[PDB]
């Protein structure tokens, strides 16, 4: 009863299921990289080059491997891309932490001088992150296209960037961070990828419940009801449908339902009005118009109105919805994504997703750093010297650690199809002592270009987020020497 | 009908069962001691160094083990710390005392002996033990430091011994106990581990009831209300709402429910509330910020108010929570944890709980010992000397309980890889009579120094109790010569 | 249909399936005596020496060993110790049954001369069985002493007999009976059996039902409400609140609900109060401390209220309850047990419950006899030479019962490693018509002593009761010849 495995065996049991969901992902590291069709037991198709989704939508079942997506699942989390790249070191590190095991260095002292790497790495970074400013709204676009590229260079549209750009800038919550819900992302067929919007307000998923009122307004006063407006055979309705009018609301979105005698009372006053709004939908209206949520139908006041310069119905790829776009100041805003099929449309949307959180990740941070496994390369001979100041085995510790970052740069030549080993000595002369820390490799160019200059930029966030995650699940992992697996 | 031991079998079963249990957790004894990583049935993992839940959380059905068990689990209940070396101890009084049995002492001989010797060593031990200041605030951190190593000494961060020395010096209850479960301890991801912070006051997983409400109140003035604000559809409620409003109350915590005409009047007013708290949540509320729980509305005096400099509804990792933090006098306070993935944060914590009990024992007490396994070979010696002042067979015993005690400081040379038989005459020989009382193996130097000057110290009734439930219960199970299996 | 058993063939069968659960408890004999270990189907152990648990708590199918578990079944509920040597004897005397009718003596013969034997030993017994003072406080710890050793000498602990003594000693129902069910018993876990101790009250597994109440009180006067105190929505309660006031009862015990209302008004006045307390321990409380059970609230005189010196609600090994302890005139009274771990708890507590039968039974009885074996090698010879006198075949029968009394001396030897037959004879001669009548085998001295003065004594009724069930039961079994099993 029933199974376990002893030491050297529980060790090579977890290092190697570990270096197996990392080798799972490596081959989506870059825009040279490749995407994962992936099926359930459904029939259910998801196609991604999205890390963590792979990660988390395939049945990993080996216990040492469900903790490798714990931290793609915590990068995801706090930052919301370099999802593969936390995941994809943190299968480096047990990599070369098996070369010191297989020399009889104690785990635990591994696991020290891994500690003290990591701890190194952080401040390291911290140094030679440039400053930036949190409306320098230039350098957050090369944030937002470098994000979207790496989901292959042909998703990085140009005025698919600046739309993410503004879009995040709107709901900054002053402050001054950013909350990732207050975009609204809708999804919708269409003939496009190049369609996909901006809308400064919300899209309702309903219909005016009357057929008889407006099907447009213009330059509209919303009143929003979270109240239910009842009715019965009397008339006991012109006071609730005439309190509205009172405070000069055209529109009227409503959480409970709206009577049939109060949906009459409504069309004959031409005031446009929907039952039964999501309550999410509700909120997305409260603050992106500038509204008010009441409760009492007779304490709606003038001014619990919001105000959006239009408000229609639409048929949008079939289906009918209530457009509340063109808003004053929307402290909500949706991104209205579209493209040709619906996978097509659902990657599109991963990778805005990854956009909107590297930018949100600069605003609220304010610093950033050199992609391209730039500063993978520059970290990693810095912690290469700070180990030589390092007495003992976990010296060999710290060096491997140094090694490790290396997997990045050395994982996105091979992609392109370059040669890994010679590219990664051009960058490696390229950062001694001199410049440049941010001389990396340029996958298109094929040679070792200024990844600054060439607009290749990730928060800082990306990357310490994703060596501390690596550093300290890895580190747990090796302390481990025995495992008891049941049933 | 249909399983029964008899005699030698039965004793071998059981003293057999019992090491085994026992080997089970050698390993993870001492800094350079390594961590079981444990399924279930479900693919659900837990790593952890700490003894008693390995113990707890595995299938374990042999009915003698399931009682060294018991030995584990009463360590964590009277102590926190230690809950390996109790049935670590217990299992080395299982193989000593074979080794008499077959030699042909009867056992009532030897759990005579047993008994004398684990007498002896309680006083032996009151003796040994020198006197701390309740508050002696530095003591109590290296104390608290001590605790976190032994789980790694990667874990042992300076600045969090110092954070939980101070959180539980604050939840002391005059005179003169600590409640274990006064510092509430929370788990929430972020980049961090060293981010796990102090937060005197508590934290609760609930957000203001009406969105229009204030999301920052800062020196605010609390009102905990154990009723009910109901409404209905003609204001009864600016009774109740204004009657809030009349102690001066800016913030409200209720536990029932709050009537959606009773959440626009308070919103209306400007004070922030939530509705549905745990009522867990509504008792930690009361100590932390010095308020009261209020069950009649009308009865809510100006003075049933408790203080927090600041409450605020957060984000963090992701879910959105009520801070009521910065408070004046805390009797309760919340240890905030934090780390990357989620076992790694929950890990922090098992050590947070541990370092909890021992500095609370310390502060309780006011004894402690030095650890290394220091006061183990003390305590051997001394009763091995005791040992020859005893006529009759029941000396033996008292002898291999004396040779028991070694085993602590003998593992803990063991997974540090060091030689063990060496280093346990070194330390024995600087235990001669003269000093040290205090001479053990520190496992990073390698050879044996003074622990109480290097900061090794442990509170008495680690040593106290692990040794007197080791004594209890493998007394008991030497008792045993029939077992009678069913099923 | 289905299986049967004739005349040798069922005799041998009960005679021997007695024979057999007699073998089973022989071991657990004396102070030298083994513990038998006792799993279930469920994986849940109990470690016991205590003779009926034993044979209750195993799963005992055979029906002629279904009925001496009779005889330990009732030893146990008309004297408390003595249970293995009543059953033990029940089968000795089917053992030396069967060599006569092996040799044709004809079963009513032998039941015959065993009921004669039995009529003889009992005013044999009445005879030599010393009087003592009920409360000869020093002789009655003696007995309660000479009980728990046998349990092993290593439970009979000093400070623990006395304890009982004195708690059995309050309980006592002028005139003259010890309910044995007056002196509560609790077990909780802390580092102890030493810290098992004697609270003159009652422990209640409550809490104060308002966290505001008063957490201690001393001198308290205590009402005990077998009614329910509820309420409304319009203070009722005030009413009920201050009629409970008004007879000066500063600590409130209530079985039924204290309504929420009801329980702000207590805590306002400084009573403290728990709801929906057993209605076990409402009696408990009621004989204790002196107090009176209500079930009219307006019928609360002031003199219904009872006397306990302190009430305080303690955490003690975790759990926190409420003391009502240093009672001034308990009819009721807590032991409070302790150990370090349950099953450890759990066999001390079955000690005390031996203890407290003897001592009750020796108050009760005032008659007590020489333990040892003794006053069965004196009532075995007497029946020896009373056996002369008798003229038949029923005679052997007669012999036959007066050798069997013999197996406890015997058995006694056995299990303290002695040799049984000569042992038996020494202390067989120092009964030679001179003395001893007090001349037994000590199992430590290892040669015969005088057991009066060693302070090895037992209530008369454990010979007396033991040594009738023996024969009446065994007697029965004898006289059956046929027996018809099915399924
Ligand atoms: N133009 C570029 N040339 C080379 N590398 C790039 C370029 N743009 C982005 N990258 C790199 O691609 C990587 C992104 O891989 P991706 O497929 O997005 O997975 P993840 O974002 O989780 O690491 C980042 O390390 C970034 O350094
Ligand atoms: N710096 C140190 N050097 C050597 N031993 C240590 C040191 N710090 C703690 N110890 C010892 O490590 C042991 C703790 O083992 P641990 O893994 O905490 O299990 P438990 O705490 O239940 O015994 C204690 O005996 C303590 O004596
Ligand atoms: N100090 C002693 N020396 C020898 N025999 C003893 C001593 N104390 C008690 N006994 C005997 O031990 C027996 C008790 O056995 P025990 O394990 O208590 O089962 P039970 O009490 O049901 O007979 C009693 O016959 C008593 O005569
Ligand atoms: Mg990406
Ligand atoms: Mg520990
Ligand atoms: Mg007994």
């Amino acid at each position: 009863n029933m199974k376990r495995y002893m030491g050297r065996d529980a060790q090579r049991m977890n290092i190697l299921a570990g270096r197996i969901i990392a080798e799972t992902v490596r081959s989506t590291l870059g825009p040279k990289g490749m995407d994962k069709m992936l099926v359930d037991d459904l029939g259910d198709v998801v196609v991604t080059n999205d890390g963590v989704t792979i990660l988390r939508e395939m049945s990993v079942e080996h216990p040492a491997a469900k903790m490798l997506i714990e931290v793609a699942k915590t990068q995801e989390k706090e930052v919301g891309d370099g999802t593969t790249t936390a995941v994809v070191v943190a299968g480096e590190l047990l990599r070369k932490a098996e070369e010191l095991l297989d020399q009889n260095v104690h785990p635990t002292i591994v696991v020290k001088g891994y500690q003290a790497a990591a701890q190194k790495a952080q401040e390291l970074l911290k140094t030679i992150a440039c400053e930036v400013g949190a409306q320098d709204k230039e350098i957050l676009t090369k944030i937002a296209m470098t994000s979207i590229t790496g989901k292959g260079a042909e998703k990085a549209k140009e005025k698919l960037a600046e739309i993410i750009v503004e879009a995040v800038s709107a709901v900054v919550d002053d402050e001054g961070k950013v909350d990732k819900d207050l975009i609204k992302i809708e999804k919708k067929s269409g003939a496009s990828i190049d369609d996909t919007e901006l809308i400064k307000g919300v899209l309702v998923d309903k219909e005016r419940v009357s057929a008889q009122m407006p099907k447009k307004v213009t330059d509209a006063k919303i009143a929003l009801l979270n109240c239910a407006i009842e009715e019965t055979a009397s008339e006991m309705l012109k006071d609730m449908v005439a309190e509205i009018k009172a405070s000069g609301a055209n529109v009227l979105f409503c959480q409970k339902g709206i009577d049939d005698l109060a949906q009459h009372y409504l069309a004959k006053e031409g005031i446009v009005a929907a039952r039964r709004v999501k309550k999410s939908d509700m909120e997305k209206l409260a603050k992106a118009t500038g509204a008010n949520v009441i409760t009492n139908i007779k304490d709606l006041s003038a001014q619990d109105l919001g105000d959006a310069g239009l408000v229609e119905e639409r048929k949008i790829s079939g289906d009918s919805m209530i457009f509340v776009e063109e808003c004053k100041h929307p402290k909500a805003v949706t991104m209205l994504i579209r493209g040709t099929t619906e996978h097509v449309i659902e990657e599109v949307a991963r990778a805005v997703d990854d956009a909107v959180g590297v930018v949100g990740c600069t605003i609220e941070d304010g610093r950033i750093v050199s992609g391209g496994g730039s500063t993978e390369v520059e970290l990693s001979m810095k912690l290469r010297e700070y180990a030589e100041g390092i007495s003992g085995r976990e010296q060999l510790a710290v060096r491997a650690f140094a090694d490790a970052l290396e997997v990045i740069p050395r994982t996105l030549a091979e992609n392109a199809g370059l040669d890994a080993i010679e590219i990664l000595v051009k960058v490696r002369a390229a950062h001694a002592s001199n410049g440049n820390k941010c001389a990396g490799l340029n996958v298109f160019t094929g040679a070792v270009e200024d990844m600054c200059e060439n607009g290749v930029v990730e928060p800082l966030r990306v990357k310490t987020q994703a060596i501390q995650s690596a550093a300290e699940s890895t580190e747990m992992l090796l302390r481990i020497d025995d495992v008891i697996a049941a049933e």
